[PDB]
């Protein structure tokens, strides 16, 4: 139920570093450190690409489970993930989730050398192949808008983020949560996104709760194994109803803007309550490439790095382990890729 009002930003087309542009993300930064997220406004085409995605998303989910789960690559993560599934904190989470990874054909070098990871995308449709990528090609453009924002609004060098987004490792999770269907409520437990950016969008149905940052409570580092972020707070105020907005995305950073900020910039909890109808949503993951090491931006001195290939490979093997790209690349050792490419990219 709604309660706050998001800040709402238009983002120009190009951004130059002028001292308008430096402004505007350090707007962007101080929203993100009072409310944990902003909303930036749509124009037609950016608009028109998610209403098209949310009409894929709609027909292929009322497909029978039968060819849903036909949906599958033993080589790329990408595909049908069935509700239930999925765990958070211990509690498996009610959505139906197709992921879009990056669309590489067996023609591709990198599929050719078995890459963990690597391959194309199990399409259950051309409407949903073409309505997906026109989508995720618009939201990657305004990844690039917001990432030389954000680096200008810390006095960096524009190209800080988007020198390690070159061909980035962009994903999106395509949704549906039931309806309730019993007194309970949680259609995913409270939790922090894993990347670096994240751009949603929603239907007008309503669930999606956020956690702005909170003077006085500790945050987990997420990205390292003891410290967990799951679960955390999920109770606890104050948690921000996202109102569904018509002609605007939501944007929030991930534990590994998080990290490179040195906290600076808090990985916003979120967290999905069932409504009485279905509700789609998309979370798109602007991210750095497979090969790309994220480094602390504020502490020359510190050695700690994120190899952003193998934080992923190691996140899907873990919450997918009996899926079969984790056995393929279980069978045909492809972790060995991850030691080479840190040393010899
Ligand atoms: O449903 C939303 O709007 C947020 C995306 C989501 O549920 C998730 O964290 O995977
Ligand atoms: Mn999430």
């Amino acid at each position: 139920s709604h309660m706050t009002n998001l800040q709402t930003f238009e983002l120009p087309t190009e951004v130059t570093g002028c001292a308008a542009d430096i402004s505007l993300g350090r707007a962007l930064i101080q929203a993100w450190q009072k409310d944990g997220i902003f909303q930036i406004k749509t124009d037609s085409e950016q608009d028109r690409k998610t209403q098209e995605a949310m009409a894929a998303s709609k027909q292929f989910c009322k497909e029978p489970l039968t060819f849903k789960s036909s949906c599958v690559s033993d080589l790329t993560y990408s595909g049908y993930v069935a509700s239930g599934e999925e765990v958070t904190a211990g509690k498996p989470d009610f959505p139906e989730i197709f992921t879009v990874c990056k669309d590489l054909s067996v023609g591709d070098q990198r599929v050719k050398a078995g890459w963990p990871c690597h391959g194309p995308v199990p399409w259950p449709n051309n409407t949903y192949q073409k309505s997906m990528k026109t989508f995720m090609e618009e939201l990657g453009l305004a990844g690039e808008r917001l990432l030389k924002l954000t680096a200008l609004g810390f006095e960096l060098p524009i190209n800080t983020f988007t020198d390690l987004t070159r061909d980035g490792w962009h994903h999106m999770r395509v949704l549906r949560f039931p309806p309730q269907t019993s007194t309970l409520s949680r259609g995913i437990g409270a939790h922090t996104d894993y990347g670096l950016l994240v751009i949603a969008a929603q239907d007008d149905v309503g669930g999606l709760y956020i956690r702005p940052p909170v003077e006085g409570e500790k945050r987990n580092r997420n990205w390292l194994p003891g410290e967990s972020s799951a679960g955390m707070f999920e109770h606890d105020e104050p948690w921000t109803f996202v109102t569904p907005t018509p002609g605007v995305w939501t944007v929030f950073p991930g534990d590994i803007l998080q990290f490179m900020t040195g906290g600076q910039l808090l990985s916003t909890p979120h967290k999905v309550k069932l409504n009485t109808r279905e509700r789609f949503a998309c979370a798109y993951f602007h991210e750095p490439n497979f090969e790309a090491s994220a480094y602390p931006l504020f502490e020359p001195s510190a050695n700690e790095r994120i190899h952003y290939g193998e934080h992923f490979t190691n996140m899907f093997m873990r919450c997918y382990p009996d899926r079969i790209t984790t056995q393929r690349i279980n069978k045909e050792n492809r972790l060995a890729h991850l030691e080479d490419l840190k040393k010899y990219s």
